[PDB]
């Protein structure tokens, strides 16, 4: 007896060792371990009367391969091995596969319940199998449970889903490849040096999104307003309130300050009220990355691969998701009963206390419905590595949050009537009343007040104040987050890519890291300022978008992949057009940027002089400071030296102001 021969079996692949795995001891009690050009596949000779072989494909097989040089038409999938040389230890996994599949009944895909697991799934059964045999399972966790029933309900391969992908990755290549090639050509026709540079259908419009706004930020300069507040003497408090009116010239709020000292002030409304603050919802992917970015600092693709580890560790069901709902089909009862037998015993028997045993999910509003939001399987935590356990804890407390209670804040509001003026300003503290989910997703701090206890009636003094500057304000640098964010908000990418994306950009080094900001580099500055002076169409986000909006469409079976295929045709066409006529200009920017042709660099940086001895930046920059101090003077009546020096010290102002202002205090 040879404990690994097997025939008449069903061939079924899985992305990850672990995923198949899992499926295996989903199938049998007794699989069957077996190696062969050194990769672990299991046999299932156990389950009802049908044998099953299940392998794992390790992640991409196949990738695409074109033309070389500029343009390139064509993607066609072929072997990562034979391609890719960072990939040849893939040949094995394709060996084994290709040995299983001659000898087998029929062919499963068990990749993840995602785009890329229903291309991987395809191009593997289709290239090494019989795609006419072909068949899908679709689970959204690697239980015992969910698998049996994902193999009991195995459907067709969903071809648009299939077809969706497709068109996203050869569309993606097409455009990395050709304008990417484009670049690093003009450069080579223009000073015969070689550089490695590169390109992206969703990687450059982020660029640019991040260098347009990193500019915008150089070359902001805060323009001042003032505030008043007072100190109001009533019973035994002594109360500084900010009022809620702004002024932009100083004598405008010295005239307001001034005609309150002394005036009463009557309390005219009470308003005691019990305010809730919401449980939270489960996690979509987004989410997770948003709050494990800002609790522990894990950038968004490690999030990721994080929660697809634990989603491979049978913990959480699977992350690609957008839904924030858990649907009526999955058992939160399960899911409770297992984490009460885990660690996490003790914080389940607090959301009994917090709920009477009442377990109700507080529905988010995104929805993904094949894809429920992310979730704890039940299935206890155990060894798990210190970044695993962080990611793991912040699902587990943000779902039993999710189906915890509310919680309650008291709110105290006092209207007060400045008496002989109709003017009336407020007083307000909270306290929390019931805490419920904060103490289970204890990650959000609840601003609490000391009390203020006053009736309706009494009476007392504004008996002193200040009138105070506050200069406006930058919007913030981006973090990955904060980026992240914006990509999804403008349907760049998917949940699964943007995070990749983002660490695509540093990796190639367009980008970089400054503290938790992420700002360019130089490199990704002239890539940024270039593709945006000579190619806006494939930097502009609203046709990025559209893009993005077609590749939807092939999943419904709405448009046709060969169609969005032939279209971006349609588009490189136009791209390469542009590019004849303007490859000379963009290889001598290309060529500036890396000082390779001497330039006449400005006063203040290493830019390209562009009028009176500085950059187009350093001009503007100069142009706002003209102006911005103008609104200064108007405002304050500060003297020319003094609005210079508030300038120069606030952090708001940005770097190519601060240059010129720096510059012109050193004057004489
Ligand atoms: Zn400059």
């Amino acid at each position: 007896m040879n404990l690994c021969n097997v025939n008449n079996y069903y061939l079924i692949i899985a992305e990850k060792s672990k995923a198949a795995k899992k499926i295996a001891e989903a199938l049998s009690e007794k699989p069957i371990l077996c190696r062969k050009y050194n990769v672990s596949y299991w046999i299932i000779k156990d389950h009802n009367s049908s044998k099953y072989v299940i392998v794992p494909a390790a992640g991409h097989l196949f990738g695409l391969k074109g033309e070389s040089g500029f343009p390139v038409y064509d993607a066609d999938w072929k072997p990562l091995w034979e391609i890719d040389k960072n990939s040849y230890y893939t040949k094995r996994y394709y060996q084994l596969i290709s040995s299983l599949s001659k000898y087998a009944l029929g062919f499963i895909n068990a990749c993840d319940y995602d785009i890329e697991g229903s291309v991987i799934g395809y191009l593997i059964i289709k290239n090494l199998g019989d795609i006419k045999k072909a068949k899908r399972m679709k689970f959204s966790a690697l239980t015992k449970s969910d698998i049996l029933s994902a193999f009991r309900n195995i459907s067709a391969l969903d071809y648009d889903m299939i077809n969706a992908g497709i068109a996203r990755h050869k569309i993606d290549w097409l455009w990395g490849i050709n304008v990417s090639r484009a670049l690093m050509i003009s450069l080579q026709d223009f000073a015969k040096k070689r550089v490695i540079l590169s390109a992206g259908r969703v990687q450059s419009p982020t660029l640019v999104q991040v260098v347009n706004s990193e500019i915008e930020r150089n070359l902001f300069i805060p323009l001042p307003k003032f505030t008043v507040s007072i100190i109001v003497k009533i019973k035994d408090y002594s109360l500084n309130i900010k009022v809620n009116k702004e002024f932009e010239k100083i004598t405008e709020a010295k005239e307001f300050l001034n005609k309150l000292i002394n005036k009463t002030v009557k309390v005219v409304e009470v308003e005691n009220r019990v305010r809730l603050l919401e449980r939270p919802s489960p996690f979509n992917l987004t989410d997770l990355q948003i709050e494990a970015g800002r609790i522990y600092g894990i950038s968004p693709y490690n999030v990721e691969r994080i929660a697809e580890d634990l989603y491979l560790d049978g913990l959480i069901s699977f992350p690609r998701t957008n839904s924030q709902k858990i649907p009526s089909t999955i058992s939160i009862y399960n899911i409770i009963k297992g984490l009460e037998n885990s660690s996490y015993r003790k914080l389940v028997d607090l959301v009994r206390k917090i709920t009477g045993g009442k377990y109700v999910v507080k529905q988010g509003i995104k929805d993904d419905p094949a894809h429920p939001a992310i979730h704890p399987t039940g299935e206890a935590p155990k060894n798990l590595p210190n970044s695993k356990f962080k990611i793991y804890d912040l699902i587990a407390r943000r779902f039993l949050g999710s189906v915890s209670a509310d919680a309650k804040l008291s709110n105290t509001i006092y209207t007060l009537k400045v008496s002989d003026f109709p003017l009336e300003f407020t007083v307000s503290y909270t306290k929390i009343l019931e805490r419920n989910w904060l103490d289970i997703y204890h990650f959000h701090n609840v601003k609490e007040d000391k009390p203020i206890f006053l009736s309706k009636g009494d009476e007392g003094k504004i008996v002193d104040g200040k009138v105070n500057i506050s200069l406006s304000k930058p919007t913030s640098r981006y973090t990955k987050v904060s980026l992240l964010k914006w990509m999804e908000s403008s349907n760049l990418g998917t949940e699964a890519t943007r995070g990749r994306i983002i660490e695509i950009l540093v990796k190639r080094k367009y980008l970089t890291n400054n503290g938790r900001y992420i700002i360019p580099t130089k490199l990704g500055f002239y890539i940024a300022e270039i593709l945006n002076k000579f190619f806006p169409d494939i930097v502009d986000v609203r046709m990025t978008a559209d893009m993005e909006s077609k590749l939807e469409m092939i999943k419904t079976g709405k448009v046709l992949e060969s169609k969005v295929i032939k279209e971006n045709i349609e588009k490189l066409n136009k791209f390469i057009e542009e590019y004849k006529v303007n490859k000379d200009k963009v290889g001598e920017s290309l060529a500036k940027a890396l000082g390779l042709i001497k330039i006449v660099k400005c006063k203040y940086c290493d830019l390209e002089q562009y009028k009176d001895g500085l950059c187009k930046y350093h001009y503007e920059a100069k142009v706002r400071l003209l102006d911005a101090v103008e609104i200064w003077k108007e405002r304050t009546k500060y003297d020319h030296k003094k609005i210079l020096k508030r300038i120069s010290s606030s952090k708001s102002t940005g770097k190519y102001v601060k240059d010129i202002v720096t510059y012109m205090l050193s004057s004489e």
